[PDB]
């Protein structure tokens, strides 16, 4: 069975040089070779047709992200350079506990207001790559809505950590949330977003937190121990009409696929009772045993089983690429999910 | 000239805080809040024979914990050790924090705790930060005791500074809110009410937050517009307190190129608010980064204006503790800070 992949070469326009890590500025983990290695394996395995995204404009993006946030991402680098800063655009101050969530005028204050971390430098081309990556997800969703059983959105930058008006965790536009909202806007009554990336999809959770029409599930490492730290706990089950439409399943270091799979089954069962009309899978392969910044122990073969189990949900499915940082295996791992899904 | 009567408290342990990196404009550069700041001010204290100089008494963490939460104090004692133990190779700097929409929930990992307890990433923690912050609170508390025991005023030559630290948040180069700690010590010793006046260029956000719902401590700050400058998310003029504290916080905000003539009009307003409040003691959070030559200032105070500031503060007629806050160590840093004390003493 074949599956189409949407890939944009514009991802390379985001090529930052610094990442704040352990008190030093290091080479960034979320680097362009990630997207190129997955794309190469897609070709090598003849998974299916590869296409460039169509341009949907900011309309579908602003169905999820606030107008102010979108404007800020467009002008942030220019404002940063104009203000005389010499590094890449990195937050120095933020709304600390006890302060007001009030938007200030200065670039440093806006940059903290709209962020949850300092590891996600902004520079020239970030706006364009974030736009292109959102259009990648939207093209995959159009492919599925127009007849494809599934499509692979090879997004870079990733998306699942981005709130309606907060960037961080290498994410700017929540590609999965945008594709989910695209389904809803096109008449799909109910959408599930399943987050199998190693880290919590905190952005997706926040975006739909008070809603029952989009079910949000994430499996991830314990946020007591890893990013995002301040969301992702198992007591976060929604609010208002969204109560019982968010589900976090956390795991500790050294978790093997046998145990992680038990969490997947719980997720799948919650999807079954929810009975959605479409599925968005925010796919990260940083659950891999050789991932440099994560502590699960999945093997490359386990990604074939993952894709097989997702296919058994029987839903229209859009895969949005999130994390995964072992550059030798990232291509093999991600395409294995797709090949698993296609019965291979 | 003869030795004056304004005593200065100074701890050599301030040099235990001596960090190598500061995040600024996307670069890790040499920090702006250097040990030479306190040494150069101290040299002017000696050179002007302002008064006796003494080392602080050790008061212990008790008076610190009248202002700061126990969890936060424990965090600052262990932060460096936890950071090294987790394998980080740089100084201890927040990478993630409680962004809008996330929970104010304390996590286990050192990275999460660093972010939970911080409002900024320009304030690296390293070895000796705990000890220097402790010594600096003791500097303020020794100054408070000197005034409680009979002195009209004393100068707490604190480093690191304190006015940006909340009960459980550090940032803006500050760890323990020395001014607040001294204000609470006045209160704990039977002074019915205390006013804390912040003349540093930046908003005293920590002090405001600490007493924000209280009427027994009046908090006033003059500062550059937080729309433009740190701390950005507090310090606006509509923050007037809450609950019992309503009308007991006053922020006085100024734009770029503000001259002493206009800054003094806000100082007159602050002094009037202190007069009708009628406190039993006054704590002045003194920054000299209002100086026209301070690299982060956009006020136009001259060195002579600091003499006029000190004279005006004396006219309040209050028992007064000065805690040293900000001010870059351009050549005149000590001239300017000590000018405040000499003007208070009648120069
Ligand atoms: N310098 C310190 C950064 C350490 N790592 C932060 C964890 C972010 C996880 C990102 C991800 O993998 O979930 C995404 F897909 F969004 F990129
Ligand atoms: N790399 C970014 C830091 C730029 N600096 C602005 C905020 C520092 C204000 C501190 C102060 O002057 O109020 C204190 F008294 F605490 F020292
Ligand atoms: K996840
Ligand atoms: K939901
Ligand atoms: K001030
Ligand atoms: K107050
Ligand atoms: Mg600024
Ligand atoms: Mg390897
Ligand atoms: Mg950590
Ligand atoms: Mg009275
Ligand atoms: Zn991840
Ligand atoms: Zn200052």
């Amino acid at each position: 069975g074949s599956m189409k992949t949407v890939f944009s070469p514009l991802h390379s326009r985001r090529h930052v040089k610094t990442e704040l890590d352990g008190g030093l500025l290091i080479e960034p983990h979320e680097k362009p070779s990630r997207a190129e290695t997955i794309l190469a394996r897609v070709k090598d395995q003849a998974l299916g047709e590869i296409l460039e995204p169509e341009e949907f404009g900011l309309g579908p993006v602003k169905r999820v992200h606030t107008a102010d946030y979108v404007s800020f991402l467009e002008t942030c680098w220019d404002e940063w350079v104009a203000a005389g800063k010499r590094g890449e655009a990195i937050p120095t101050f933020w709304v600390g506990r006890g302060m007001r969530a009030r938007l200030p005028k200065d670039i440093d204050g806006r940059l903290g207001y709209y962020s949850l971390g300092a590891d996600t430098s902004i520079s020239d081309g970030t706006w364009e790559a974030a736009r292109a990556s959102a259009n990648v997800a939207l093209t995959a969703q159009k492919l599925v809505a127009e007849g494809e059983r599934a499509a692979f959105a090879l997004c870079r930058p990733p998306g699942h950590h981005a709130h309606a008006d907060v960037f961080g965790g290498y994410c700017f536009f929540n590609n999965a949330a945008i594709a989910a909202q695209a389904f809803r806007d096109q008449g799909y009554g109910k959408v599930a977003v399943l987050d199998v990336d190693f880290h919590h999809g905190n952005g997706t959770q926040a975006i739909f937190y008070d809603r029952s029409d989009v079910l949000t599930i994430s499996l991830h490492g314990d946020p007591d121990l890893v990013f995002p730290h301040f969301l992702g706990f198992e007591d976060e089950t929604g609010e208002g009409d969204g109560e019982a439409y968010n589900l976090n399943i956390v795991f500790p270091p050294d978790t093997p696929f046998s145990i992680w799979s038990q969490g997947l089954e719980k997720a799948c069962e919650r999807i079954r009772t929810f009975a959605p009309d479409a599925l968005v899978v925010a796919l990260g392969v940083d659950t891999f045993e050789e991932d440099p910044i994560s502590f699960f122990k999945l093997t490359s073969g386990d990604y074939l089983k993952l894709g097989k189990r997702l296919e058994q949900l029987g839903l229209p499915t859009v895969f949005t690429m999130e994390g995964g940082y072992d550059v030798d295996a990232i291509g093999v791992n991600a395409v294995n999910v797709m090949q698993g899904f296609e019965g291979k």
